[PDB]
């Protein structure tokens, strides 16, 4: 008698006709390369995951980046190298090198091919309209490749797509939450960064599926066309659902979850209040109007639905009027 199920709309039954082997990744042996390799140069950050740092491969004298890895669900580590190696050479994937055991850590360390990246805090204040939509297309590219594959990456955020902006190349990185999609299947809500999180998340909806990636789209985009960063600013979990009524309103809402009969954290009895749904002209002005356009507002309103079943697919997407004037290669 609880909540209503769901199914991904497209590439529903990808992982259920393919031999166990390509989605059991439990049970996957894993190849290890030589350490000696690779030699550690520059620290590049730390997560709750993993430690990450610019390496040279002393072999090729080409740079390199080394993520070691140290989870507490260590079947984590299996999941996300049997995704990377299934996903390898996919457009705009950041590709996996190598696996080597570290000495130090004694844990595994992926070792990726490596991105000349620019700060998104600071190129997210460069871009032109033109470069938006160009930019778009391209993890429009790596995100239908991945559904297609019957994988979704469920961290879409500015952090995790690496831009080389000198030579207009871009990489989706960090799959350590992408997870194998099986229609029917319960997945774990704590995913994703707050900005970033779907309706879907945070009213405890599990049967989610790659959807979730695009609305996490949606909010890079609002955040880009409207010079707003981050365009959803919620204090916590629950403010976030709220900051997300304020624009979208409350009667949508409350549609979403009447549909899939899902009951609201009586938390937000008495912080949800009542709101209108906004027209997307609200968040224009002076500032930002050169990146606005009516195709630019249509497929933002598309991607940011309540309902995870009514957004743009990812080939949806790319369909879109927003990219009819970029240029293709080739
Ligand atoms: C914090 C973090 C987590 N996971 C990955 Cl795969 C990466 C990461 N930073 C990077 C990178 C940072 C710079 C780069 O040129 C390439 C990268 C390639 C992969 C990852």
């Amino acid at each position: 008698s609880g909540p209503v199920p769901s199914r991904a709309r497209v590439y529903t039954d990808v992982n259920t006709h393919r031999p166990r082997e390509y989605w059991d990744y439990e049970s996957h042996v894993v190849e290890w390369g030589n350490q000696d390799d690779y030699q550690l140069v520059r620290k590049l950050g730390r997560g709750k995951y993993s430690e990450v740092f610019e390496a040279i491969n002393i072999t090729n004298n080409e740079k390199v980046v080394v993520k070691i890895l140290k989870p507490v669900k260590k079947k984590k580590i299996k999941r996300e190298i049997k995704i990377l190696e299934n996903l390898r050479g996919g457009p705009n994937i950041i590709t996996l090198a190598d696996i080597v055991k570290d000495p130090v850590s004694r844990t595994p360390a992926l070792v990726f091919e490596h991105v000349n990246n620019t700060d998104f805090k600071q190129l997210y204040q460069t871009l032109t309209d033109y470069d938006i939509r160009f930019y778009m297309y391209e993890i429009l590219k790596a995100l239908d490749y991945c559904h297609s594959m019957g994988i979704m990456h469920r961290d879409v955020k500015p952090h995790n797509v690496m831009i080389d902006h000198e030579h207009r190349k871009l990489r989706l990185i960090d799959w350590g939450l992408a997870e194998f999609y099986h229609p029917g299947q319960e997945y774990n809500v704590r995913v994703a960064s707050r900005y970033f999180k779907g309706p879907e998340l945070l009213v405890d909806y599990q049967m989610y599926d790659y959807s979730l990636d695009m609305w996490s789209l949606g909010c890079m985009l609002a955040s880009m066309i409207f010079r707003k960063e981050p365009f959803f600013h919620g204090h916590d979990n629950y403010d976030q659902l709220v900051r997300i009524a304020k624009v979208l309103g409350t009667e949508d809402l409350y549609d979403y979850i009447d549909k899939y009969n899902i009951e609201l954290d009586p938390r937000f009895n008495d912080i949800l209040g009542r709101h209108s749904r906004k027209r997307w002209e609200r968040f224009v002005h002076s500032e930002n109007q050169h990146l606005v356009s009516p195709e630019a507002l249509d497929f933002l309103d598309k991607l940011l639905r309540y309902d995870h079943q009514s957004r743009l697919t990812a080939r949806e997407a790319m369909e879109h009027p927003y990219f009819y004037t970029v240029v293709k290669d080739q």
